[PDB]
């Protein structure tokens, strides 16, 4: 019971209450559909900055929601999968599920580089009903911490993400289970950077980033015993 167990709490509860629902929902643009894995958008500026919220939807053969928010959480494989950093510190364990983070971006020219401090923590939701499945989510927030690295050359992002898993099943074999994924990203950029930019990463970075992920979850997953 660390000291951000109930703002934990209500991150992982805004998530399964509102990330979840099916979006039907004019709302959120479809801007990319490769196979299972659907990509939509909002367009937001605050305060003339690109703040776009990002959703995702895919499903992926042959791995469960356990091990796919495993191997998202664990900072131990962070750089076999992650394309999109040059380097992260754990600033802080808070518990065997919750540990802070502090990273830096690869630069996108021409704004400069940006740097995130979160919280990430892997979470369990037991199946509300016996009719319900279980999810398995993780939630990478941005936090305020005191051991604050100073670096000078970036701008400090801020994140709320969640990777947020459902598995099907069809003695089961990985032919027979089917992980689902709704992934959501709402990521301020934390000062100015130009919105075409940052529209086009979007657009053509997450479904590279999350296909690759998840190919990466198969691969490793592939003839070893299923974690349910
Ligand atoms: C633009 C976009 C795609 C919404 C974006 C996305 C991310 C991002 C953050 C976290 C995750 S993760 O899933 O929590 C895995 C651990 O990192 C994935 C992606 C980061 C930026 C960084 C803000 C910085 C940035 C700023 C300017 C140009 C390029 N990049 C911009």
């Amino acid at each position: 019971t660390h000291r951000f167990v109930q703002k934990v709490e209500e991150m992982v509860q805004n998530h399964m209450t509102y990330s979840l629902q099916d979006v039907g929902d004019a709302n959120w643009q479809l801007v990319v559909e490769e196979g299972e894995m659907k990509v939509y958008r909002r367009e937001v500026e605050e305060n003339g900055i690109v703040l776009d919220p990002l959703k995702a939807t895919h499903a992926v053969k042959g791995v469960t929601g356990h091990e796919v928010c495993n191997y998202f959480w664990n900072v131990d494989v962070r750089n076999d999968w992650e394309t999109t950093i040059e380097n992260f510190h754990v600033v802080e364990t808070l518990a065997d599920n919750a540990i802070i983070i502090y990273q830096t971006h690869k630069r996108v020219w021409p704004a400069s580089q940006r740097d995130v401090l979160y919280l990430s923590v892997i979470r369990k939701i037991p199946a509300l009903t016996e009719n319900d499945p279980e999810t398995w989510i993780v939630c990478n927030f941005s936090v305020d911490h005191d051991s604050a690295p100073l670096n000078n050359r970036c701008v400090r992002a801020k994140i709320n993400v969640a990777m947020i898993c459902q598995t099907l099943v069809s003695e089961i074999s990985r032919d027979n289970i089917l992980c689902k994924i709704t992934y959501v990203a709402n990521v301020n950029p934390g000062g100015w950077a130009p919105a075409s930019v940052l529209r086009a990463v979007a657009k053509r970075e997450y479904p590279k980033f999350l296909k690759r992920f998840t190919s990466y979850v198969q691969e490793k997953t592939a003839g070893k015993p299923i974690l349910f």
